């Protein structure tokens, strides 16, 4: 009757081989000079507000080693100042320019390393996007595999590059806020929700992304809150040890999410690396880690190797992307913005010089105006853009249009939405040095053709707006939808969006500003889709441009597209009619008594535009879509098959487990004497050399066979994965198979972007009609002609076959369609076989 | 036409110091410059919104009655010295 | 210079547009006569196509769409010569 | 002062359109802008290297004689139009 | 470990020089560098990692690569003729 995770195990130690081989050759040399109780402390953090970051691993003062530091967010440095805050994943998707989402990396990259910090709490490919509502797709990118992937992996690589690891999360089926902890609403529930998909919609959906990251060099991977076939995610052998670390051959650590962690010898045997922020519960003063793992190990429980594999692997990732090279001390704290406090916030001591204050945000701004402007989406546009510039007089009317009256940081974590929205609620969070609005941004440009100006914010005002609007050449009319991470709600909001529909107020000032204004603007900041079907045809509304989630620069960037300075990108999700025509709806309610509600993935691949797609159902606007300023053509599409060699799965086996040490002894793994030890402070050391007196556990004692699955233990060569080999997978899918090029003319008057789409029919049955498989963003001047060349993978064209256990070429002809849209593809072709 | 230089040139010559122990001039290298109270901020019923000028809804720029007229638009201190402090390299914020 | 380790000849003849080579038909005649053995000129292939998949140009392969004697849009193929009139500069931005 | 704005705004709209079918305005993203011409460019000698400027060797933006005055810089033709361009991405080229 | 002494954060180009000993050997001759960013006051523990080849002579007469007997100076510092800091390679015990 319950959906079942099956074991996997032993838990794959790192290679060595192939990009990896340099920065594991550095750890494996550091790992062995350590003795057990300093291996431990890089696994285990110190304790919630033990330290300067949100997560913290202890230090090595032996070897002048400081630990690693842990931060938020992925669109900037979170709790810290003079700091950049960067558009929204959804507008990096937005703009479907992957060198953008590179340039975006670098960037927040850059003000990691210069406050100190070893790894950035981001980049998101889960959420994926299951369903439109769910609080925190704004962090991620894109509800489609392709999309979102091809921006982990240039995302990734820029932060990388930068010198800070990254970390993708959250690994994995994480898809909503609600019950993600379990008990929340007065509803008593045992577990957390629990996602259960099956074994093709889990390869062709949710890990295609994962992979990429992996692919792109990615040092670390969060294992999300709720459980998989119910076993938590990061207690999950066949999510930790199948999928992520011997099909995709992911050679650096997983971290838990903060309060993630359920079990010591569980989670270590099961492909856990990292336990944030190290204690059971926030503050509890106990660990599954920590000491635990000390005499886990000494007492057999867990082997040396597989301790020695976490480390191996928490270095791996320092080395690989350079931290011995960039020496800059945490230099932030958290907690709090003064200069001066305690080390150990949560419980008051060591009071010391605790934030420096240094300025990192360099020229980051440039990238976060451009993002900005290019992500901006054109959804409709009867005349209504672009300004001239010499409108003689400019309504702008909404709250969104304004700014927060508390500041632009007054509402803690961004949990309200008090004026213009450049930002969600949660975690994936960063201060601002500042917030241009639309309204100041827009008054600056206005005023700077003398034209005339008034800024009507209160949405409750209608006898203004109308009056006001009565006047106007050109009224711009603002409008929000927020969301966040669950532990904040706002407006009966709990992360999760109760509704799909606008907040403020804003739907009753779009209907009275467009009845008396017929050059009605209507500009959107949106975590995600919101109905609009009761204003969007409107005569009257000349025009409506999605702007999403900004960063600091908003106003500047939108003046920039509203202008027709700069072109803007495509919705990287559908915009549907009607809510149920999205499929997937929240669990709000627990479904199974008093256990752990259940989230059955019936729906399989088919969601956003693949679900359209397939049940005939029309969108507002499709996936892929957006308006130019001018107009483009297609023509000449050409698919040329290459001649892949066959697909070769992999065989053969890894070397053994190997220790780097001797041996340990409890007799050197207690306090030291001269070690003042911290209250809840989590620490490796051991009371006594008596073991199960000093884990403190009250099931402490059992052998490992009645309470952890077969071959837990196993040190011995492994099958390496038919679908694995190398990071990503098997290098054999990555063969190039077809060569596709067409022909893009921008056949109107002005310059302008397009971005060509190329979207793959795979041809079965239970296949979605079409999948994204390709896209790039170019620039072309008024007839000027371009031919856009994509190398399709055997990846591209391939199936999940749960049967195999591999992916496979099936036998149904695929079909290759080009355009600029989900549903505008005028040119397509079948990929035949090499003659 | 130019008017706006007379309006401007009038409203910083007509500004009055009052108190001064160090707080004036501003240097130009404050790092972080917050700016508190809602008379630094936009009327949220539009620079004309109430008839005559009959309200304090943000900074006072003009009194109410026969002796007004409407604005083009109107500067606040809010707007302008966000714009000089972002200018000069500072953080910002406004709470109004 | 086959024997000697050379691979590749640039541009191609003895001297410029001398219509004369001392590969090309050369090393065909080479190999067929025996004075070069078959392992070397497959040597000179599987080394230049080795480089080719080494940095995967079976991946990043785009046609060319530049000419490097000339900036027109339109000319020569065979530049040397005046023949072979075609597109030969596609005018894309790469920077 | 500020008289640099006068200056920049009268040199603006003094300029006459003499001819015009096509050729302006620029649109602002062309992709190659040539600028040819002495006239387009520098002073070698400085923009007051010639005494009461006695001389055609750049840009004239200025006669010779008693009717003059020194210039504190002379941003030519050549100068705004490259940055001009190069801020949309354009290429250029400047032959004087 | 090199130190920013100043006022201002500063780019530093450690170097290291290597005396290979003999008579007809260069005086010195590099075989290390990076570059680094420090702010002010700060330090940081710079680890270059020397190779047989970083340390050895071609030899004719062998035809490969040879350690000569000679004793083997390192020099660190920030030029060719600024190496404040010298210290021999002795065996490994
Ligand atoms: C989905 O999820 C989202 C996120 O959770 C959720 O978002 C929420 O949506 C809410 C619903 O929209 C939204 O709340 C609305 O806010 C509107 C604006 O609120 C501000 O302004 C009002 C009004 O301020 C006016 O008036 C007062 C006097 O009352 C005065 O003090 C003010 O100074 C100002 O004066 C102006 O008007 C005067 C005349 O009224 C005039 O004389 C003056 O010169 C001047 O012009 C303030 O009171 C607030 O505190 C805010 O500052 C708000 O207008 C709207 O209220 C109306 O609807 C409510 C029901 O939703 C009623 O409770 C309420 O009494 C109002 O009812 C009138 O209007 C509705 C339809 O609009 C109508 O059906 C009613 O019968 C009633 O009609 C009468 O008035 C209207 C015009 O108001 C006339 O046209 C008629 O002829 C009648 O006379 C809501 O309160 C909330 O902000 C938002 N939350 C967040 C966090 O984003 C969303 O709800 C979810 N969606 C769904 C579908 O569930
Ligand atoms: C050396 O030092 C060590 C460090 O201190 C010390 O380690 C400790 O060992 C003790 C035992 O001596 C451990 O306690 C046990 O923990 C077990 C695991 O609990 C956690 O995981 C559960 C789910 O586990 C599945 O998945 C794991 C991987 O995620 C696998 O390892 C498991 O084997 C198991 O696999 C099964 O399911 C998989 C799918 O999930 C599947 O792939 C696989 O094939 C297989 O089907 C969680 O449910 C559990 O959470 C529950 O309990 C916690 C509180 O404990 C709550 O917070 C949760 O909400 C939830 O209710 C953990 O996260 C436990 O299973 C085991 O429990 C059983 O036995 C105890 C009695 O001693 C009972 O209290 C309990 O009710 C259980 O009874 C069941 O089994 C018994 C048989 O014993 C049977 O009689 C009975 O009928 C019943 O069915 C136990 O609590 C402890 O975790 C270790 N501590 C640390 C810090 O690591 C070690 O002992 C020392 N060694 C020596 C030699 O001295
Ligand atoms: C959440 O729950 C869902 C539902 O359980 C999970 O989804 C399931 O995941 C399973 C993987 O863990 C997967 O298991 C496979 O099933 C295949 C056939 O299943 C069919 O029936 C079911 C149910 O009745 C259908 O619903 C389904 O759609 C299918 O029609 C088997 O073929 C697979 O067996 C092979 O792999 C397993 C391990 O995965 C091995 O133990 C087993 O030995 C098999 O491997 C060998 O044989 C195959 C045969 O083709 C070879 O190709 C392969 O390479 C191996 O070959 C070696 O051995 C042979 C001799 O046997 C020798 O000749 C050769 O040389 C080699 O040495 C497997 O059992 C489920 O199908 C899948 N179900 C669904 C509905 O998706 C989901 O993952 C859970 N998720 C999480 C995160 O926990
Ligand atoms: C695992 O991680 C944890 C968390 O990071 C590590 O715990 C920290 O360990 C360090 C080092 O032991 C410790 O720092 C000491 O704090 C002491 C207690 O307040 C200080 O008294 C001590 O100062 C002395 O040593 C300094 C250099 O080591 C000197 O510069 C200083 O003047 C002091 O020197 C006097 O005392 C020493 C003996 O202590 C003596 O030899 C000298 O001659 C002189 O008289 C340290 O700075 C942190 O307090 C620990 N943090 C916490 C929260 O407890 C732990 O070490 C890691 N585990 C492993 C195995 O590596
Ligand atoms: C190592 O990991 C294990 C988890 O695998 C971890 O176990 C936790 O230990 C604490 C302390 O023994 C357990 O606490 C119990 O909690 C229940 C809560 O309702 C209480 O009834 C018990 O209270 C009595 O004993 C206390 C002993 O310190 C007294 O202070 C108290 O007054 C009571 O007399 C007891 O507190 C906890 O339940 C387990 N958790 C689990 C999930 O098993 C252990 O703490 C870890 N060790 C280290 C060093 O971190
Ligand atoms: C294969 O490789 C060989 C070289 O290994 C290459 O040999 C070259 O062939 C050309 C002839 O095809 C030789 O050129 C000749 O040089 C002599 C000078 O001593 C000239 O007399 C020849 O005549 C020239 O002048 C005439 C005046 O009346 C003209 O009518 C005539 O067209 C010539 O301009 C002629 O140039 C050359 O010497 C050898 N080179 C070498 C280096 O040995 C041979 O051509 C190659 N085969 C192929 C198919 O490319
Ligand atoms: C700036 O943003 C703030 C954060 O969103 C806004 O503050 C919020 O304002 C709304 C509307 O006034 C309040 O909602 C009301 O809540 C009460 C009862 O809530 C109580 O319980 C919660 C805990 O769950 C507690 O935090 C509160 O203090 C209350 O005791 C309802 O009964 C009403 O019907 C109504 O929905 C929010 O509670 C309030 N939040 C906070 C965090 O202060 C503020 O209005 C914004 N300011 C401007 C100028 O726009
Ligand atoms: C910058 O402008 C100055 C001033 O106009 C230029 O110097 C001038 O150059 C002209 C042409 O070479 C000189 O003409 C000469 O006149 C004498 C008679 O006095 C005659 O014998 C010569 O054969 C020739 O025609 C002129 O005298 C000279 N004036 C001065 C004041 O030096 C200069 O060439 C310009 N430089 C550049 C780099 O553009
Ligand atoms: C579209 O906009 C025009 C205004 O430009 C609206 O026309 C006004 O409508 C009111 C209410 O019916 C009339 O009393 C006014 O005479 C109209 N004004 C003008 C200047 O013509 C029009 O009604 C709007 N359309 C819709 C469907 O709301
Ligand atoms: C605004 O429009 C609504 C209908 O959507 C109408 O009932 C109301 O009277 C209008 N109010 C004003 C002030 O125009
Ligand atoms: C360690 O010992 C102290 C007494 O010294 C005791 O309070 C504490 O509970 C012990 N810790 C564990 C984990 O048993
Ligand atoms: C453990 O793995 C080995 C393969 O290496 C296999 O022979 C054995 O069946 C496994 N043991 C159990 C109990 O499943
Ligand atoms: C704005 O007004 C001032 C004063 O008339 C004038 O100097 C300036 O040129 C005007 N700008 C435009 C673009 O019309
Ligand atoms: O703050 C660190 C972590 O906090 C958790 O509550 C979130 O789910 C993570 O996305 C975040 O990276």
């Amino acid at each position: 009757n319950l959906a079942y995770s099956p074991p996997f195990y032993p838990s794959p130690w790192a290679n060595g081989q192939g990009d990896w081989a340099e920065a594991y050759q550095k750890a494996v040399q550091f790992v062995s000079q350590l003795t057990l109780a300093e291996k431990v402390n890089l696994t285990t953090g110190t304790g919630w507000e033990q330290d300067r970051c949100v997560g913290q691993v202890g230090s090595i003062p032996r070897l002048g080693f400081p630990g690693l530091c842990m931060q938020d967010s992925p669109l900037g440095v979170r709790d810290t100042d003079y700091n950049s805050a960067f558009p929204a994943g959804v507008n990096v998707a937005a703009t479907w320019d992957r060198n953008l989402a590179y340039r975006r990396g670098v960037a927040m990259g850059e003000e990691h390393r210069g406050k100190g910090v070893d790894v950035q709490l981001g980049p998101v490919a889960g959420p994926l996007g299951r369903s439109p509502d769910a609080g925190r797709n704004w962090e991620g990118f894109a509800p489609d595999p392709v999309l979102t992937g091809n921006m982990m992996a240039s995302t990734i690589q820029g932060i990388q590059d930068a010198g800070v690891i990254a970390c993708a999360k959250h690994f994995i089926l994480y898809e909503q806020e609600h019950f993600r902890q379990g008990a929340q609403d007065g509803y008593d529930i045992s577990d957390s929700i629990s996602a259960n998909a099956d074994d093709k919609t889990m390869h062709e959906l949710y890990l295609w992304p994962f992979a990429d990251a992996v692919r792109a060099g990615v040092g670390s991977v969060m294992c999300s809150y709720n459980q998989v076939n119910n076993s938590y995610a990061c207690s999950n052998s066949y999510t930790m040890n199948k999928l992520l670390k011997s099909e995709l051959g992911f050679q650096g650590f997983v971290m838990t999410d903060w309060g993630g962690h359920h079990s010591g010898v569980g989670s270590a045997l099961a492909g856990l690396d990292m336990s944030m922020p190290g204690d059971i519960a926030f503050d509890s003063g106990t660990s599954f880690w920590g000491t635990n793992l000390t005499v886990a190990v000494l007492n057999g429980s867990i082997p040396e190797w597989r301790v020695d594999d976490m480390a191996v692997r928490i270095m791996s990732a320092y080395y690989k992307v350079g931290r011995d090279r960039y020496s800059v001390p945490i230099n932030f704290d958290s907690w709090t913005l003064d200069t001066y406090g305690p080390e150990h916030y949560a419980v008051g001591q060591g009071q010391t010089k605790i934030n420096e204050h240094v300025d990192v945000r360099g020229n980051h701004a440039e990238i976060i105006h451009e993002i900005g402007a290019a992500s901006a989406v054109l959804l409709k546009n009867k005349g209504g853009l672009p300004l001239t510039g010499t409108e003689r007089f400019v309504g702008v009317f909404g709250k969104d249009a304004g700014s927060n009256p508390w500041g632009v940081n007054g509402c803690s974590d961004r949990g309200c939405d008090n004026g213009t929205l450049a930002m969600g609620w949660g975690s994936g969070t960063a201060n601002f040095p500042y917030l241009v609005t639309p309204e100041q941004a827009i008054q600056r440009e206005v005023l700077s053709r003398n034209g005339t100006f008034t800024g009507i914010t209160d949405n409750g005002a209608l006898a203004e707006m109308a009056a006001a609007a009565s006047q106007a050449d050109t009224c711009l009319v603002f409008a929000n939808a927020d969301s966040g991470e669950g532990y904040i709600t706002v407006d009966g909001n709990e992360g999760d969006r109760k509704n799909l529909t606008l907040w403020q107020g804003a739907d009753q000032v779009i209907h009275n500003v467009s009845a008396n204004c017929n050059n009605t603007v209507v500009v959107l900041h949106t975590v995600g889709p919101v109905l609009i079907d009761d204003w969007y045809d409107h005569p009257n509304v000349t025009a409506i441009l999605w702007a999403g989630l900004p960063g600091q620069e908003s106003g500047n960037s939108l003046v920039d597209v509203l202008y027709g300075r700069v072109n803007p990108g495509k919705t990287p999700f559908t915009w549907g009619r009607a809510r149920d025509d999205y499929g997937a709806p929240l669990i709000v309610k627990p479904n199974n008594g008093k256990g752990a509600p259940q989230q059955d993935f019936t729906e399989g691949i088919f969601i956003d535009y693949r679900r359209f797609d397939k049940y005939n159902i029309t969108p507002i606007y499709e996936f892929g879509f957006g308006l130019s300023y001018t107009t483009f053509e297609f023509s000449q599409l050409n698919v040329q098959p290459i001649n892949a060699p066959p697909y070769t799965p992999a065989s053969g086996f890894t070397k053994a487990a190997q220790s780097f040490g001797q041996p340990s002894n409890a007799s050197d793994n207690l306090y030291p004497s001269d070690i003042e030890r911290v209250p809840l402070y989590i620490y490796p050391w051991l009371n006594s050399t008596d073991l199960k007196a000093s884990a403190n556990d009250p099931d402490y004692g059992l052998p490992t066979e009645k309470y952890v699955p077969p071959n837990a233990t196993n040190g011995d060569p492994q099958p390496i994965d038919p679908a694995g080999g190398a990071p990503g997978g098997n290098p054999s899918l990555y063969e190039p198979v077809a060569r596709v090029t067409t022909i893009i003319t921008n056949t109107g008057k002005v310059t302008g972007d397009e971005v060509p789409q190329l979207y793959v029919s795979l041809g079965g049955p239970d296949d979605a009609p079409k999948v994204l498989r390709g896209f790039d963003r170019i620039t072309l001047a008024p007839g000027q002609q371009y031919l856009w060349t994509t190398t399709l993978t055997r990846r591209d064209i391939s199936n999940w076959d749960p049967v195999t256990q591999n992916w496979v070429v099936t036998n149904y002809t695929k079909t290759i369609y080009v355009g600029n849209s989900s549903r505008n593809l005028p040119l397509q072709a079948p990929l035949k076989p090499y003659p």
